[PDB]
């Protein structure tokens, strides 16, 4: 399996976000 | 099994998010 | 398994964030 | 397993953080 | 499992941060 991607483009704003991860960008590996 | 994906864009306003994993934009691995 | 992504681009403007895990952009690993 | 990236961007103006870990960003390995 | 990242940009202007680690930028390992 593979997972390609090309020039992406991302704008991010959240508010009161509680408890999260990786909140906003993510592109690595996370593991609960 | 292959996933292509070109020039893409994102915006993002999330709010009040609880106990969430990668809230926003993800393109790598997350794991439970 | 592979991940491959070229010439991202991110802006982040996060307001109000609590208890979050790399709040922004990550690219790492990272555990719970 | 394989995450490769290439030229990334980022800017980051986060405000108002409380109780995060490496907010803006990340490429490193983080546990909780 | 690897990861290999070129030539990386940031820029980071953080405000009112508070009880954070890693503020800025993070390429290292962070242990909670």
């Amino acid at each position: 399996a593979e997972f390609r991607h090309d020039s992406g483009y991302e704008v991010h704003h959240q508010k009161l976000v509680f408890f999260a991860q990786n909140v906003g960008s993510n592109k690595g590996a996370i593991i609960g």
